């Protein structure tokens, strides 16, 4: 149908907007602490602690499969990255501190993305 195509054009454009959002969020992690999954070879007990691991490469795979329906789902994944880190790592670690800084700096980007997604529809 012509509607299914219109729908698909919106998703594609949402994917386009979220790709730019993801790039902006990932620039706020210059140390690449959150770039890839926590290694289960290097942290073999990780899943006893964190039940839903997340990282920026995993979000990117989902993004490029147009697997995000709306900004809320995307934010859910971003929030996992931060919250998992703040639980696994103690307050006085470079990892926890990195997550706090990503949360704080990401807020600005996510604030404007929500306005853009509502605005453009």
């Amino acid at each position: 149908s012509m509607e299914q195509v219109a729908m698909e054009l919106r998703l594609t454009e949402l994917t386009r907007l979220l790709r730019s959002v993801l790039d902006q969020l990932q620039d706020k992690d210059p140390a690449r602490i959150f770039a890839q999954p926590v290694s289960l070879k290097e942290v073999p007990d990780y899943l006893d602690h964190i039940k839903h691991p997340m990282d920026f490469a995993t979000m990117r795979k989902r993004l490029e499969a147009q697997g995000y329906k709306n900004l809320h789902e995307f934010e859910e994944d971003f929030d996992l990255i931060i919250d998992n880190c703040m639980k696994y790592n103690a307050r006085d670690t470079v990892f926890y501190r990195a997550a706090v800084r990503l949360r704080d700096q990401g807020g600005v980007v996510l604030r404007q993305a929500r306005r853009e997604v509502d605005s453009i529809g």
